[PDB]
């Protein structure tokens, strides 16, 4: 007579659930499902929606997922092609579309990928109207702008993953090299995610210890031993891992993860992650690069000025004409 | 020109936050800093407020609470006599009063804390409408129909947290006996939480294996192994506790974390909590005593069915009775 | 005089780490990862090592795990297709090997398994001679007989991931029909990792309560609750996510991970995980079955004896013969 | 014939534990068990051993635990009056002896706690040989200097809990004028646990944007609004939660959880915590007091070289003689 019907008697009306906090990837390629199992390895949604053009693979990823539900603190999973899966998302990771092949600039895949966001943005925010869109196709910086004009969402809902990533990998380098955890090792890669990133060696600090007052030769020609070789290290990385196994997904879905806890638990952390930079440090059209952003639960609330060196805010500028350059092109 | 002017500049234009995973514990004593700290332990809150009369000691306990921060993931603690700063709660833990003395019953409290309550309640409500009420304070099971009824709220809204705790004492006395963890023993503790709750044998297992079919005298007098007097020990718990060391708080300061955590992450898991049985195991009288129910994020939707034997059966009688002698009554 | 010599002054004379948490993955396929991302989100390892044969793969992934160290807590991440660099792990998970094709059963791939373990083996027991290894390529009961005489190790030290997985996916497909969480639901599927598992319905209860008793055709082919699907659910398991997505690995990984923690953590939590079951339930061969297990600090030191039907017994035999037809003609 | 003997059968020789993690809290007052919630509440410990004078308090409040053992992950509690219950503890936490009255300097506690160390400390180096101490009871920076001459420990085994929690009250405040996460707002508050503490104004900085070079008038007499006070308010909040609440605790346990975390995961993550500092920075005495050191599975490795200013230097030199004038005098 219906398992449930005898087992468990109700005690409030049948009625209507609806999740605090949804998640959607879209994409459940290795990114995707790095994001996701970050996602669930945090506990950071009470529903995970799935999306991808491959059907079978994606009814596949939904499954695993689901059998690892035990271990998990995720009540729902639930994945289709169809976007009213996604509907009602707090936030919603867009990994779908291309990637680099070997040796492939991001910059490469950008009328590909445009594509792609021109085709699946609108059904994201007819679904979700109020989400916010986290933006981690490539090129991302260029894609967080394409989003934003696209979805017609204010500019703290449209966030590109951004230099997290590349200032972890920083830390990273950083600490190996000090012997100590890179939490403790602050430093900040910004501009674009991608080959023109700027290392602000001026922040580069230890225990609030500036490196380059200790060495004020610190990221030129002229260094002992030997920065500048570990911001080319951070600009060549995803190069030597694509190289080496093909792409990039575990750290990027730590960073998208990391990202995700700031905003659903409204702390207000800082990250470096791209937004519309126009009218900052010289900057005057609407490139979308990395800056120290400020994240809660409204999104991207606020961005830091900094006291950029000459030389640094000269790169940034580079790495932004480098961008809009790109984007000033892109149709309609 | 504040720093703050010059080192933060707004991309959304301005703070404020959409109430959300708000919590409220009121009561700033053993047991309320307890829950408060736990809460806190596991990231539950994303604001935190605390009421009492006791207001040196309130704001104290908020200070302290405050300046570790650093190390935890609420953005926002608060603290007042005055009900206003509990305003949009998602979840209330009520556990303040007065408590046992030594030897002393937990029914001695009632008209004390009847008044308490005919204060706290319906400031409670006023101020966040939409609330679930979780009560803690003794005489529990009482209290909790007390609350019920000063509160207006439907029955999935008001949650005893009833044998929560004798229950964990009992897993734990189980492991004790087994050398295994206390999630790894399954038993039930239900009914009243003080000295009338119900030990259901039946249901007493390890992987599966029913105990009590290894050993059919499990519950009787003449049993080599003396479950009856592992529940004398659960019922013994609160008093030898409160005679060493003069109250008990980890234990429920955990087990009400436990209830969060389920119902803020919306899983559905089942806790012997306290709901309102009447019309179950022919109780015909408004009375909460604890069954295994299924916690969400609505609150207390559904409890489960059992098959209990006529003695068990008989004491839920029998402590529905007594509760309904003292709740008859209530005035007001 | 380089950075670090200026920036940091030795308090206690040098560093060298005293082997402690480490953990090795060998094999760094769709398992593997999935077991080292989830082994790393639970901070379980204080040194991670991975082995393979594909040394670029092998790189690659240390890379991103690597690149990812900001957002974990493991100090150290090593890879080498040479085994030295797994020396002193505590625990050491293998799933390299070949895997199943759509279709294929786990025992089409033995020989070359065997010959994958007759290499392996003895090169993890020579650099951890102190390990406790779990055992998850397949097929998975075969290889984990193949590890324990290879290796050398007490049984206690020896773990077959056997059907760990198949009840975390019955718990699921049971929390799927009540519509509570899985942790909520109780039963377990013993035996055989594949087909030939078993479920043993008489342990099968939420909250204590019996569901066979509940529905004695529990089971049977005239269930109108269809429990029999169920277990046939659990079963086409790896085969339906095989075809849809090409492996499985999520669901796995979480798994593993689980069993680490038990072990890491000296919990002493109870696992249906594969061990050496020679006399029990009438089984006269060296033979590795899925039993409830207890898992803590020493590895595997217990099993729960169980009461079981005729049939459930039978089917055990019948796998353990099996499973013997194909190791008596192992060879060295 | 015994519950054990016929449910569990042993795969292992019954034989030796040993905790791979033991801590051991002395002193069960408010400062001990908000250290041992948060201890346990991250799941830091396999064995929590606590020490009192007060047999009666001591054994309830581990039974108290005990009770909650269901919802932690430590498997075992123990308490006792006699030492030997510590043995092979990785870390013992001292928060043993008197605390503030109101309004009283941490200083005047000195010859009280200084005969409380006397007695206790070679009782816990006795059953712990090994162990890293923790130092918590005040004056701190004294007791941490007599816990290493009393000890015979190396000094990167003797830590006091020092001014990491000076450090977090004063990134709580910086925090709460600039509405982010204190995470994200970096400042050191050095030297002693008191009021001859040190705000290092040059350090102070979010995202590497140096706060001293936005306003150069930072710390001083003429400043707009206004950090002096902010170090004022640190150096007070001890005051003023005990004028409220009687004394403090939940900020220092997790202080002290902060730190275990860092040493049992071998993080080596930066602290502010007390040390030996002879020599440097122009100190002539084995004074102890904080300065941003190293943590690992080690203890206390490295002290981190920095580059204060010099009225820094000079707060700080006032500082260490403020200690050396009660160090200098103590009695063996
Ligand atoms: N921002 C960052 O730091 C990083 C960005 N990436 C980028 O992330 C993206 C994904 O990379 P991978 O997952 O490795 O690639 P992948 O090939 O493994 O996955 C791409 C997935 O997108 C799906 N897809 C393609 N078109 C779609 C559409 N029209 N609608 C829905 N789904 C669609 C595909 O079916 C496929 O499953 C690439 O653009 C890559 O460059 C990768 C690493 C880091
Ligand atoms: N349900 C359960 O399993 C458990 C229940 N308890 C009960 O929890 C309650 C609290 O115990 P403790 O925290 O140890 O007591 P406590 O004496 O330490 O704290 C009681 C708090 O209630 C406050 N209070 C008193 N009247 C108030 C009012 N009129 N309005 C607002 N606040 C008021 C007091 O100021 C004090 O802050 C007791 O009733 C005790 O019996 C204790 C353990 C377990
Ligand atoms: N026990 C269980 O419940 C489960 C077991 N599996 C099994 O896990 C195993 C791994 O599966 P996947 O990771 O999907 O396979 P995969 O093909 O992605 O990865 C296999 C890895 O083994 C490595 N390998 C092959 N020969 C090796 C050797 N000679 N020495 C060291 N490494 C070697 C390969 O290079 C590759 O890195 C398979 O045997 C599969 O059947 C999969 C799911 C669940
Ligand atoms: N370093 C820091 O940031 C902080 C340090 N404290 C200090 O921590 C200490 C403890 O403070 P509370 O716990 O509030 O005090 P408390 O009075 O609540 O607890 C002190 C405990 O120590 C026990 N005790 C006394 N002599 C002992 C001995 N001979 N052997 C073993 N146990 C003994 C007492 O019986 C009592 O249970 C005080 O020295 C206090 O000033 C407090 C807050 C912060």
């Amino acid at each position: 007579a219906t398992l449930k019907e005898k087992l468990i008697a109700p005690v409030a009306e049948e009625e209507a659930t609806v999740p605090n906090n949804k998640i959607t990837v879209v994409g459940v390629g290795q990114v995707g499902m790095a994001c996701a199992i970050s996602i669930l390895g945090k506990s950071l949604a009470d529903e995970l929606a799935l999306v991808d053009v491959l059907e079978d693979k994606l009814k596949g990823e939904m499954m695993d997922l689901q059998h690892g539900s035990l271990f998990l603190q995720t009540p729902k999973i639930v994945a289709d092609k169809d976007y009213s899966v996604t509907a009602n998302s707090k936030i919603v990771v867009v990994t779908a579309g291309v990637r680099q092949q070997e040796g492939e600039s991001r910059l490469n895949l950008v009328q590909r990928n445009v594509n792609v966001f021109k085709f699946i943005i609108p059904q994201i925010v007819k679904y979700s109207p109020d989400c916010i869109i986290i933006v981690v196709s490539n090129p991302v910086d260029i894609l967080t702008y394409v989003t934003w004009k696209l979805s017609g969402l204010p500019k703290h809902r449209v966030i590109g993953s951004g230099c997290n990533l590349d200032s972890a990998r920083f830390r990273y380098l950083m600490a190996e090299k000090l012997g100590i955890h890179p939490s403790s090792c602050h430093g900040w890669i910004l501009g674009e995610h991608g080959d023109s990133s700027v290392a602000v060696w001026s922040g580069v600090n230890v225990a609030g210890v500036s490196l380059q007052e200790l060495n004020p030769e610190m990221g030129t020609d002229n260094d002992s031993e030997n920065w500048k070789e570990v911001h080319k290290m951070v600009v060549e990385s995803a190069y030597e891992v694509i190289k080496l196994k093909g792409y990039t997904n575990w750290a990027i879905g730590l960073s998208v993860a990391d990202l995700i806890e700031s905003m659903l638990k409204n702390l207000s952390r800082i990250h470096p992650v791209s937004t519309m930079v126009k009218g900052m440090y010289g900057i005057e059209n609407e490139v979308f690069l990395s800056l120290p952003c400020i994240l809660n639960a409204r999104g991207l609330t606020s961005v830091i000025n900094q006291k950029l060196k000459d030389d640094e805010v000269a790169q940034l500028k580079k790495s932004a004409d480098t961008l809009w350059d790109i984007q000033k092109d892109l149709k309609d």
